[PDB]
């Protein structure tokens, strides 16, 4: 009860909004989030992300990413690696340069996530409004060339019907 109190308790202090999801993927079932030193709200919150690759039918997971981290820093990470895993037409464009990422607000809609940004302060600001998704993050990799298109084929009734509310 302590422990979770404080998440709970840490996690308002910080304007976190969280969305909870009718079909969350499985590699989420064990609902990890936690604070880094579990009596101290200062410390790193630490939480998983999905990372969407809807131009190529992929996504990855990452099981921990702190707060801290830059929407850079996780953009290096997660391009850094051979990639191989991407293997339709525009595979060339997935960079760090050329790609843009796309975070899902309350209201169903995107916005581009600065890559200078921390996740600490997208989640905290009041207006935008970015969730968590089922305690973990939700971004989209988009090279820029594609995200015009990507973004006028976005269905936010679709994406409001993902939700239990
Ligand atoms: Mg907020």
């Amino acid at each position: 009860e302590n422990k979770k109190i404080m998440l709970e308790s840490a996690m308002t202090l910080r304007n976190i909004t969280n969305i909870k999801t009718h079909s969350p993927v499985e590699l989420l079932n064990e609902g990890k989030i936690r604070l880094e030193d579990p009596m101290d709200f200062e410390s790193q919150l630490i939480y998983p992300a999905l990372i969407m690759y809807p131009t190529q039918d992929e996504f990855d997971f990452v099981g921990e990413v702190s707060e801290l981290t830059t929407v850079q820093e996780l953009v290096d990470l997660v391009l850094e690696g051979p990639q191989e895993r991407f293997k339709k037409e525009g595979k060339e464009n997935f960079t760090p340069k050329k790609v843009l990422v796309f975070m899902e607000t309350k209201a169903g809609g995107l916005i581009k996530a600065g890559k200078k940004l921390t996740f600490h302060d997208i989640l905290k600001k009041e207006s935008p409004d970015v969730p968590l998704f089922d305690n973990a993050l939700k971004i989209y990799i988009v090279p820029k060339v594609e995200s015009e298109g990507w973004i006028s084929k976005w269905d936010k009734q679709k994406a409001l019907e993902r939700r239990s509310v």
